[PDB]
């Protein structure tokens, strides 16, 4: 759920607020997404996007009503490392996996400021 990827991504990036951060940036991070990548980071989302696709074609998600936006799962920050657990179910197990992949992706690649709040005419 969202509020478990918001915490992924702040034990990659401490200084972040990921909501405020990685909201509304490049063509696909935020709601939808298409067009082209901007850069890294927005391929980063492009990837997330995707992840959360392949999410719901899984037989598995088929049950959990949730989105993979409201699908809680159960994860571990500890030393700044995301480990997702062993007691999740398929579903969760497989949306825990594309949070994780996403914030470290976020944490590995450069932030342009000139692509925050970008207009959705270049996408
Ligand atoms: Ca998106
Ligand atoms: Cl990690």
């Amino acid at each position: 759920a969202l509020w478990q990827f918001n915490g992924m991504i702040k034990c990659k990036i401490p200084s972040s607020e990921p909501l405020l951060d990685f909201n509304n940036y490049g063509c696909y991070c935020g709601l939808g997404g298409s067009g082209t990548p901007v850069d890294d980071l927005d391929r980063c989302c492009q990837t997330h996007d995707n992840c959360y696709m392949q999410a719901m074609k899984l037989d598995s998600c088929k049950v959990l009503v949730d989105n993979p936006y409201t699908n809680n799962y159960s994860y571990s920050c500890s030393n700044n490392e995301i480990t997702c657990s062993s007691e999740n179910n398929a579903c969760e197990a497989f949306i825990c996996n594309c949070d994780r992949n996403a914030a470290i992706c976020f944490s590995k690649v450069p932030y342009n400021k000139e692509h925050k709040n970008l207009d959705k005419k270049n996408c």
